[PDB]
């Protein structure tokens, strides 16, 4: 033919001349038409390189194709030569007849093949294209149906939006109108097995499956397999990587355990029994010592009746501690510290009965539902705060604000009476109490550069529970809003016993905790125990007007008090308000020559063949340090690298009495997530080079640290992150739903979409899961074959390791938190019909394209 109009088709039919995902096409990609002219007369055939945006040519409507003209003509497109001024077009919308839109819209093809001479290149259209993508929302964040576009929305603290989601569906139609995305069909997607509805007949807890990102299909027997991988991989990570050969976690921290398919926490524990033979046998127990984060107390049960493979987190516990010590007004009553928690502290003398536990004053997440609820308070009337309107410096300026607050007396947002709060927590019997990183250091400094405020009261408290907190325990009123908390000594069971260790007499604690800081002053009478008559105790810690004291420095008690014939100490309280305390706080401990600790070694405790961790003298014996802050700053150097300077810090960390040390993730951050600190992560298996580390550090560095620490006699856990992956590269066409967090159909505002193609970021996993995706399966499966013959619960099949994961995609995913690109992407001929390029593996149905482009 003759040049023409006819040169907006296609060059070529497949991917070489036509963007798609998956054979579909995507209103915001490109393609190469044969031929383009700046004027209807002249046309100039394409090379490879001259790509145009396909809303030049098709429109998901008239009324968008309206928009489109209108956007260009206001936004540097006017011409007067051509019908294309900003008043010609004034008036343009979804009624302007057909042909009057199909010319005006050829007509400033004309025009911005103009553009794209005067400025060499289409890099200006292209972010014209995006802006004008971004005001059309059926192509961008707002027909997702986010529930941040309510109205009178309220922010959620946590920073994450729980019900705006899509699940993924099965689709395998032949029917045009519907499309067909099979390669992303599964069989399984069995969601909300989580806690006690493991097997999908007691939703009791009701826990969900989804939070955030894309959500890994734990139910899948090849994804469960490569779980298994994943764990063995960590477990001896330096050796398997040629960098330090004792650089090898040797537990893990599971996070997110309450939204993921339960399977996961059997398989892990099965893994680690093969491997290191844990149940049954205490010290190889609690040489792999791990602990699930999760917030539904159901675990516990759960947990129990499968022998307690992991450590159940005592959420209870902290949300007590924060509630009757950590308010400014409305504290609850003092005694709440006794029976609010997994377990009841009143007269606690026996052992190998309570829940295994894990229990904490603060953890990363607290510390940022605090500081989003400060940002949040700040920056009011702005809904999507927590989403894309969030900026760091809004994080900056709450973190000023809070550093001030946290020194004040009266905190108008940090938490009252921290020492406190840690003084109940490391005495507590029953329990791994887990230190915070944050609240020993200034977690936004360089890391652990400068020490807080309550470093010396936590630290202080931590050497002596090495060398004092042993036996049973007794928590009492001494009147409506003052409690003391003894612990009786190593061997000595109760407040009647002997004793019956070496340790037994100089051993024990008393630690008294106040709530009102109008308390009058009084005398009280604290019971130490038959074993502690007539006996000299230091006094550890006492209260004054402006703070804490360590020897007896103006407070109302002197630096050692003795016991009477039976055992009764007598001291002198009153209500103080403080930096420190708001109440009162004091601790008593034994008058000892030289060193001495307590540990109970786990020969020494009763072994039982159906039990794994078992809530003993010797579990109780240890002590957790979370390592990390979400506000943690990236490194100014190689130095500051948070590897580097726990490695160097090692003995310290041994000299206050940390036993395991939980390691953050530490996978390769997206890039663009809020905090770069691991959770979000687009490589399982890279943990950070040299040349590309992560906040922390390199792979490299991370060996020698764990090697470092196990040097100081500390073992050390992995978050371990099995619920989702966030930044995929890649895009693939799904199958979608609107969903709550449950992967329920919901309607936000009376509006909903079902069973809708969705071009997600679903595909990648870097070099990373490429290399050692899988790669561990065989060796496995040799040395454990029970790993994939066990039946699975929620299931009913054993984990399948046939199938090496060697790239994530959408088939082993149950869904994804909203990605904010949009819901009308996908093309639609004007019929309804998705268009589709039949090319390559693409072969769903046959070719069908605009008419405008073919
Ligand atoms: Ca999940």
């Amino acid at each position: 033919m003759g040049p023409g109009t006819w040169e907006n088709m296609a060059f070529a039919q497949d991917s070489s001349a036509i963007n798609n995902i998956d054979g579909y096409l995507s209103y915001t990609d490109w393609y190469r038409p044969y031929g383009t002219s700046q004027d209807g007369k002249t046309w100039y055939k394409t090379t490879a390189m001259d790509w145009r945006p396909l809303l030049m040519y098709i429109w998901p409507s008239k009324d968008v194709q309206a928009q489109f003209i209108k956007y260009f003509v206001n936004n540097g497109y006017e011409n007067a030569n051509y019908g294309l001024t900003k008043d010609t077009v004034a008036n343009i919308n979804k009624d302007t007849n057909t042909t009057v839109l199909a010319n005006m819209a050829q007509n400033l093809r004309y025009v911005i093949e103009q553009s794209i001479a005067a400025n060499k290149g289409t890099s200006k259209l292209a972010n014209d294209i995006n802006s004008f993508a971004a005001t059309v929302p059926e192509l961008s964040a707002s027909s997702e149906l986010s529930l941040q576009s309510m109205p009178n929305y309220r922010p959620d603290k946590s920073g994450t939006i729980d019900s705006d989601q899509v699940i993924f569906v099965n689709n395998n139609s032949k029917d045009p109108r519907k499309g067909n995305t099979s390669y992303a069909d599964s069989n399984y997607r069995l969601m909300n097995r989580t806690i006690n509805n493991q097997a999908g007949n007691n939703n009791s807890d009701n826990s969900p499956e989804l939070l955030v990102g894309n959500d890994i299909d734990n139910s899948n027997p090849v994804v469960q397999a490569e779980n298994l991988n994943w764990e063995y991989f960590l477990l001896n990570y330096g050796k398997l990587m040629g960098y330090n050969p004792d650089g090898n976690f040797d537990g893990f921290r599971v996070d997110a355990a309450d939204n993921i398919d339960a399977d996961v926490l059997d398989q892990m524990g099965q893994l680690m029994n093969d491997m290191y033979h844990t149940k049954g046998n205490p010290q190889n127990a609690n040489d792999h010592l791990s602990y699930n984060e999760g917030y539904h107390s159901g675990a516990a049960q759960m947990l129990n009746e499968k022998g307690n493979p992991q450590l159940y987190m005592d959420s209870g516990e902290f949300y007590t501690l924060e509630n009757v010590l950590g308010r400014a007004n409305n504290r609850d009553n003092i005694g709440n510290l006794i029976t609010n928690s997994i377990v009841n502290r009143q007269n606690d003398t026996t052992e190998n009965e309570a829940t295994p536990n894990w229990s904490f004053v603060t953890n990363h997440d607290q510390r940022k539902n605090l500081i989003n609820r400060l940002i949040i308070k700040d920056h009011s009337n702005i809904p999507d705060i927590m989403g894309s309107a969030y900026k760091v410096e809004y994080a900056n300026q709450a973190w000023q604000e809070f550093y001030a607050d946290q020194e004040k007396t009266n905190k108008q947002y940090a938490q009252y009476n921290v020492p406190a709060q840690y003084a109940i927590l490391l005495s507590n019997k029953d329990t791994v109490p887990q230190v915070y990183y944050g609240d020993l250091y200034n977690e936004t400094a360089q890391y652990m550069q400068e020490k807080s405020i309550y470093y010396d009261a936590i630290t202080t408290l931590m050497r002596a529970r090495k060398q004092f907190v042993s036996g049973g325990q007794t928590m009492t009123k001494l009147n409506n809003n003052l409690l003391a908390s003894v612990r009786y000594g190593k061997g000595v069971v109760d407040a009647n016993s002997n004793g019956t260790d070496k340790l037994s007499r100089t051993s024990g604690m008393a630690v008294l905790v106040g709530n009102d800081s109008n308390m009058a002053q009084q005398s009280v009478a604290i019971n130490m125990g038959r074993a502690h008559a007539n006996q000299q105790y230091r006094n550890l810690i006492d209260t004054t007007e402006n703070g804490l004291t360590y020897d007896a420095d103006n407070s109302e008690n002197p630096a050692i008090l003795t016991t009477d014939s039976n055992g009764i100490l007598k001291v002198t309280v009153k209500g103080y308000s403080n930096p420190y305390v708001s109440g009162y706080l004091g601790v008593w401990v034994p008058v000892i020559s030289g060193d001495q600790d307590v540990t109970t070694n786990a020969s020494d405790v009763v072994a039982n063949k159906e039990k794994t961790f078992e809530s003993n003298a010797a579990l109780d014996s240890h002590m957790i340090y979370e390592d990390f802050s979400l506000f943690q700053p990236e490194p100014t150097s190689v130095e500051n690298h948070a590897y580097n300077v726990i490695a160097k810090n090692a003995s310290l960390f041994s000299d206050l009495g940390i036993t395991d040390f939980w390691m953050a993730p530490a996978y390769t951050p997206f890039g663009r997530s809020r905090y770069n600190e691991g959770y979000s992560m687009t490589d399982r298996y890279n943990l950070g080079t040299t040349a590309n580390p992560t906040k922390y550090g390199s792979g490299e560095e991370l060996a020698n640290t764990i090697a470092a620490l196990h040097k100081a006699g500390l073992k050390v856990q992995e978050d371990i992150v099995m619920n989702q992956m966030i930044g995929f590269s890649g895009q693939e066409a799904v199958t979608v739903t609107r969903t709550n967090n449950r992967g329920m159909q919901i309607h936000v505002n009376g509006q909903t979409y079902a069973n809708q193609i969705y071009f997600a970021y679903t595909t990648g996993g870097g070099n990373g899961q490429e290399t050692y995706g899988g790669k561990y399966l065989a060796e496995l499966q040799k040395n454990y074959p029970d790993l994939f013959t066990t039946k699975a619960i929620s299931t009913g099949v054993a984990p399948d390791p046939t199938v090496r994961i060697n790239k994530w995609s959408a088939k082993y995913q149950n869904g994804t938190s909203l990605q904010n690109i949009g819901i009308g992407l996908a093309v639609k001929l004007a019929n309804g019909d998705y268009a589709y390029l039949n090319s390559g593996d693409n072969k769903a149905f046959n070719t069908l394209l605009p008419t405008a482009i073919s």
